[PDB]
């Protein structure tokens, strides 16, 4: 805990002048795609475990709200995510949706 005036970091800030010689800063946005893959992969996994912990229709109905919230994550950055990743995050929820319907058919009554 030195509590001093760290102004030396501003001398190194001049290194940004080197980035100006490369392509446009619009490509720096491509580093945020990794965040989406992280948060999405972590979220999909939690929903995939909730439906397994469920014992009755009550917990099953709760898992249907978790999957509906995960589609909203892509809806925020939809125009940012490529056709590859957009289609991936959308269809990925459908993959886990089957794991719920496979338990639902044995939980809820049949015709």
């Amino acid at each position: 805990m030195p509590e001093r005036l760290q102004r030396r970091e501003q001398e190194r800030q001049l290194e940004v002048e080197r980035r100006k010689q490369k392509r446009q800063n619009q490509e720096v946005e491509k580093e945020n795609s990794h965040f989406f893959v992280a948060t999405f992969a972590r979220e999909r996994a939690a929903v995939e475990e909730l439906l397994e912990r469920a014992e009755s229709v009550e917990r099953l109905e709760e898992a249907a709200s978790r999957l509906q919230g995960l589609q909203k994550l892509i809806n925020d950055s939809v125009f940012f995510l490529a056709a590859y990743d957009l289609r991936q995050g959308q269809e990925a929820l459908a993959r886990l949706q089957a794991a719920l319907a496979e338990r639902r058919r044995g939980l809820q009554p049949k015709k």
